[PDB]
């Protein structure tokens, strides 16, 4: 059976996010993902983990300025030293709270040379990956789709496993979110198979509406099985928009829970 992780940024909303820790573990998560934890302190994170034995499973390096519409730079040219010097905020998080995986974001590059794009990305990755390295990090690339995120840097699979051979580094891989794979890509079973030990992460969300895995044009119990056959034993992060109450949408996990 997969182990799934709570995503802590959209799951749990009920209640403020210093709270959704303890939800998650009675909700029977032994692991929790999110997207910042930058405007907390790294030792309250560690306690809430500790408290409610759960493990850290991703979040993502700082984004920039998301109020103002960034989402990421690791692709962006001339913000090399800015990624650089968030390479080491992220790393004072990820040791804090023995997480063993981090997301790079790439920011929106539409309008940007290609090449420049791609070049930057690899300086960066491989920048990350050699400050990872040391603390058994891997540093993830996650492509998003055109219809949540425009002018993204990188929304298909495949292309995001020839980055990183480019990368060529072992500590860096993809971050294979379903709903994402499903809306760019299709073909997922062919898909997981091809990328077979080219993802160190999944995630999964109903398509197209974004909620509990149970509803939808996926048959997530399924894929469930296909990442069992592959020998996947990563984490799956439930990134996901409750249809309602949170609580109320997690019959689909009663087989997985503890
Ligand atoms: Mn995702």
């Amino acid at each position: 059976m997969p182990r799934f992780a709570a995503n802590l940024s959209t799951m749990f909303n009920e209640v403020p996010f210093l709270e959704r820790f303890r939800l998650a573990a009675e909700a029977g998560f032994g692991g929790v993902e999110f997207l910042f934890p930058y405007d907390f302190d790294a030792d309250v994170i560690a306690r809430e983990l500790k408290q409610h034995n759960l493990t850290q499973v991703l979040f993502n390096m700082p984004p920039g300025d998301w109020a103002a519409g960034e989402r990421g730079m690791a692709a962006i040219s001339g913000r090399e030293q800015e990624f650089r010097d968030n390479v080491d905020i992220a790393l004072h998080y990820a040791l804090a709270l023995d997480c063993r995986t981090l997301h790079a974001m790439s920011g929106i590059t539409e309008g940007l040379d290609r090449k420049a794009c791609e070049e930057t990305f690899i300086e960066n990755f491989r920048y990350a990956a050699d400050k990872l390295a040391p603390h058994g990090i891997t540093v993830l690339v996650e492509p998003l789709n055109t219809r949540n995120m425009p002018g993204y840097f990188i929304v298909h699979q495949l292309e995001a496993v020839g980055l990183v051979k480019r990368v060529n580094r072992p500590n860096v891989a993809v971050q294979l979110d379903l709903y994402h794979a499903q809306i760019m890509d299709g073909d997922l079973t062919r898909l997981i198979e091809k990328m077979n030990g080219a993802f160190s992460h999944v995630q999964i969300a109903s398509v197209p509406d974004r909620h509990e895995p149970d509803e939808g044009e996926l048959n997530y119990p399924y894929l469930f099985s296909v990442l069992e056959s592959v020998g996947y034993r990563g984490w799956v992060g439930c990134e996901y928009n409750p249809r309602g109450k949170t609580e109320s949408g997690l019959a689909w996990f009663a087989p997985y829970r503890d």
